[PDB]
């Protein structure tokens, strides 16, 4: 993934536990080398799963959980770091924020030249609700989805609760999320 994914990461575990500690995983991940993450470079996907796996063996806490943690933090970064305009652009309430995802992701990929985006396809059930379909080229990242969608509750200030009914990693075509909100 592009460097900056690997920055955020960085900058969480850095934040919430200190240098010394983000130091650690760098070791464990087996990237004691790399000075500096690049933001603007293309990585080696492996280089954010050792990080997330390094970071878990490291805190004691399951992947999956990192992940989710990691997801929700994701959309307080971009908006920190340089995306803010790009993120308000994508709307001002989880429904059409989620219905603009691939348009504000081709954004993205204007810029980042390599990019692997996400795919999210919304099917609304009410004005309330919709059920959720992600895409990816990659695996094991519906945690994060979690997480991203927490993060776009707390910037919408709305509450919302998911459900994951439909799973990549199980021979399911791709993972589907059920979601409710409300302000
Ligand atoms: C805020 C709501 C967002 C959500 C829910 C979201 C969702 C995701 C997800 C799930 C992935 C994992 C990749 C995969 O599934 O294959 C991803 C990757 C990525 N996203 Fe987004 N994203 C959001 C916002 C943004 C913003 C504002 C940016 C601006 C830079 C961004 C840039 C990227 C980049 C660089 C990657 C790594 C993909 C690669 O390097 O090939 N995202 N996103």
């Amino acid at each position: 993934m592009y460097g900056l994914v690997n920055k955020a990461i960085q900058d969480m575990i850095s934040k919430h536990h200190g240098e010394d500690t983000w130091e650690a995983i760098k070791q464990k991940a087996g990237l004691e080398d790399i000075d500096f993450f690049v933001g603007m470079e293309a990585y080696s996907d492996d280089v954010t799963y050792h990080l997330v796996g390094a970071a878990s063996e490291v805190l004691g806490k399951p992947a999956e959980e990192w992940w989710i943690a990691f997801g929700e933090y994701w959309v307080t970064y971009t908006s920190e770091e340089g995306y803010g305009e790009l993120l308000a652009s994508a709307g001002d309430s989880l429904p059409e924020f989620m219905e603009n995802l691939d348009n504000l992701h081709a954004r993205v990929g204007l810029s980042f030249p390599q990019l692997r985006p996400p795919a999210f396809e919304c099917q609304h059930t009410s004005s309330k609700s919709m059920e959720l379909h992600y895409q990816s080229t990659r695996c094991g990242l519906a945690p994060m989805v979690l997480g991203l969608l927490h993060g776009l509750g707390k910037r919408f200030q709305t509450k919302v609760e998911v459900t994951q009914t439909a799973f990549r990693e199980t021979g399911e075509d791709h993972d589907i999320f059920s979601i409710k909100y409300e302000d």
